């Protein structure tokens, strides 16, 4: 006996689905990944449901304020977008703490504008929690209270829960590779050497991007492979791959994203307006997906801002991952032109075929070049020639206006004509996500 109470509002999009109303009862018979076996004690009907609409009944995934299976960067982010006030909170599962609490809190000072502070909820040996020893609660509910009537030493009263969304529908249960027909081709978002870009309606219920490579382009028993190892490769910062038409002309179905690429989106009215902070934040959320793509031992090959997409509520997300590996090189694709592009592409790889994630790392200074400049060409006025030989000669593009001096220093690390000498994913994450927080504590020291 397992028993689930549900969290948000579904109702059945496939066949023998089932129905929610923002807060029901269920006994979940078995699992199968994004979906479980699920049963009713409410309305007496049973199907499938969406494993992420429900929680366990007894934990804290109940709670408005509580936010499972985030991070602390994650936190901050959530609590800074728009909608959001001063005092808005969340309590997390600890980042440094396995099977304490974390609380953050929006705040806001004239020097230093809106912030998150981070508290560390401590548990008590025999039952409890507390912040500071002379406020001790039994439950995260009493803790919440207390802080809402008064801050009692946080920066803030707490006001009310970060805001949220309903996460997505997962993806329809063994429906990797499908018809074609079950896509409908509804807009054509981009047009490109080897394959075009459609917004599309999947089986009349579900939004979707799909990219259509030209005929000639791939193999399928090749283009398979490699796409049964891209959908493994699931991370807040990489575009989901849904599905695929393993026909000829192959499809590649992915989550829509509403603002399209970062090229994109940083030559657009909105995007050009971001604030620096905001183009350092972007350059994070990507050195995170690769942080991920480099712990998994895999390879990007075409890393650049056409090929980062941006969400509506503006997260970053890593696409095309891998699929330079995939396009094939033949009469057919020949005639559409250039591979890649010299000028975000390490000298190894140019010069011997040499992509590791190494190549990676050049390729992305040379995206927050891109960032920084609001997508402007890699080297201005500077041939393809020009480039690979001023390069040769120690050559880097120079520090642009409003561009922080450590960021490009970041980008000249990037920049090492030995790849060994170029830093890790990881340590470039470390560097951006901190990159304002540094010589700043973790959490504040509350009396
Ligand atoms: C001003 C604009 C109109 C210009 C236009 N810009 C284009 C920039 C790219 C845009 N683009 C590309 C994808 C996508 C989809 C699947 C995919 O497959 C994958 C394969 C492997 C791994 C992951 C995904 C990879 C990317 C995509 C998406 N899912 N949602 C929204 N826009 C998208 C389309 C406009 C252009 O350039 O023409």
């Amino acid at each position: 006996r397992i028993i689930v109470v549900a969290l948000y509002d579904y109702e059945a999009i496939h066949h023998e689905d089932l129905s929610f109303q923002k807060g029901d009862q269920m006994v979940v018979l078995e699992e199968s990944g994004e979906w479980w076996k699920a049963r009713s004690l409410a309305t007496r009907k049973e199907g499938y449901i969406p494993s992420n609409y429900v929680a366990r009944v007894d934990s804290l995934e109940t709670e408005e304020w509580f936010f499972k299976g985030i991070s602390r960067k994650d936190a901050e982010r959530q609590l800074l977008a728009p909608g959001n006030m001063l005092g808005s909170f969340m309590i997390r599962d600890s980042e440094t703490t396995k099977g304490s609490y974390s609380l953050s809190v929006r705040d806001y000072d004239p020097r230093q504008g809106d912030t998150v502070k981070h508290y560390k909820i401590r548990t008590l040996d025999n039952g409890g929690f507390y912040i500071s020893p002379r406020s001790t609660f039994s439950t995260l509910q009493e803790l919440v209270d207390h802080y809402k009537k008064g801050n009692d030493g946080l920066c803030q009263k707490l006001s009310v829960p970060c805001m949220s969304s309903k996460p997505q529908k997962p993806w329809e249960k063994d429906a990797w590779e499908i018809p074609r027909e079950s896509l409908k081709l509804e807009k054509k978002l981009g047009a490109g050497q080897f394959g075009e870009v459609w917004m599309a309606t999947y089986n009349k219920h579900t939004k979707v991007a799909v990219k259509t490579m030209k005929p000639g382009s791939m193999s399928v028993e090749a283009f398979l492979a490699e796409a049964n190892v891209m959908k493994t490769l699931q991370h807040d910062k990489l575009v989901k791959l849904h599905a695929v038409v393993t026909k000829e002309p192959i499809y590649i179905i992915t989550e829509f994203m509403a603002k399209g690429s970062l090229l994109d989106f940083l030559k657009s009215d909105e995007g050009s307006k971001q604030p620096l902070p905001k183009l350092i934040d972007f350059s994070a959320q990507i050195a995170e997906g690769m942080a991920f793509i480099e712990q998994r031992n895999y390879i990007h090959r075409d890393l650049r801002a056409a090929n980062i997409l941006v969400s509506a509520s503006l997260v970053c997300k890593i696409a095309d991952f891998g699929l330079a590996r995939v396009i094939e090189d033949n009469e057919y694709t020949a005639r559409e032109g250039a591979k890649f592009p010299i000028k975000w592409t390490a000298p190894e790889a140019i010069n011997f075929g040499s992509f590791t994630i190494k190549s990676d790392v050049w390729s992305f200074g040379i995206l927050l070049m891109e960032i920084v400049t609001y997508g402007r060409i890699p080297y201005p006025g500077m041939s393809n020639p020009e480039v690979i030989r001023a390069l040769e000669r120690g050559y880097r593009m120079p520090r642009p206006e409003n561009c922080p001096e450590e960021l490009y220093n970041i980008m000249m690390r990037c920049w090492k004509n030995r790849p060994e000498e170029r830093p890790t994913f990881e340590y470039i994450q470390s560097v951006l996500d901190d990159f304002y927080t540094a010589t700043e504590s973790q959490y504040e020291e509350i009396p």
